């Protein structure tokens, strides 16, 4: 299975100055549920943003850069190293990885945050034409959760 992961705003939003807009509590925790054990696949910048592999799981990071080797940190060089990984394979980000996958991943997990952050990264557009809504779960909010959000999974149809 290969997946896209992802939480953005109602304008599609994903970053700002290589750091997420929002802070999420749930949205973190709904992430370890859910990639622990598998695979994570991310591009260098959003790596190099938290600088530190997340642990429990394997992560990949895509690059061009054939001196990039940190531990705890599998290196691929290509798109097509991507079909090379076994098992359930999420792609993590950012922007440029996700504009390159979109039309590739079986299904989507994506965090709807549902307000209007200043952004410089985005998601890449989607109509539902083309996916189908398997789950759509509204986020708790409390002291921790302040930001209304919907985890949505879609299949491609
Ligand atoms: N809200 C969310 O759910 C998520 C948000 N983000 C955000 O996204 C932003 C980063 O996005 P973006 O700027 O697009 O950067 P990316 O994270 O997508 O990394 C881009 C880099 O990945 C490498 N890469 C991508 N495609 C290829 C390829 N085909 N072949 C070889 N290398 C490749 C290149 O690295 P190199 O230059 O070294 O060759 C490229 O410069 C950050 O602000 C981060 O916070 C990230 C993940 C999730
Ligand atoms: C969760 C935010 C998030 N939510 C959702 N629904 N999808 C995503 N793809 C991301 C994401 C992401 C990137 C920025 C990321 C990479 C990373 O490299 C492994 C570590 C973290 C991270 C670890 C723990 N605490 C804060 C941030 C986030």
């Amino acid at each position: 299975t290969l997946s896209i992961l992802v939480a953005h705003d109602l304008q599609r939003v994903i970053g700002f100055e290589n750091q997420l807009p929002w802070h999420l509590p749930n949205d973190l925790k709904h992430v370890k549920k859910l990639s622990t054990g598998h695979t994570l696949v991310m591009g260098r910048k959003t790596f190099e943003s938290i600088g530190k592999p997340l642990p429990n799981r394997r992560n990949v990071v895509l690059t061009s850069d054939t001196s990039f080797n940190v531990e705890g940190v599998d290196v691929i060089h290509s798109i097509e190293d991507i079909y090379q990984l076994p098992g359930h394979v999420f792609i993590f980000g950012g922007q440029t990885l996700f504009e390159e996958m979109i039309d590739k991943v079986d299904d989507m997990y994506i965090t709807v945050i549902e307000g209007k952050f200043r952004g410089d990264t985005f998601f890449p557009p989607y109509t539902f034409e083309d996916w189908e809504v398997a789950s759509s779960v509204e986020g708790k909010l409390d002291e921790k959760n302040t930001i209304p959000h919907t985890f949505l999974h879609l299949i491609r149809k």
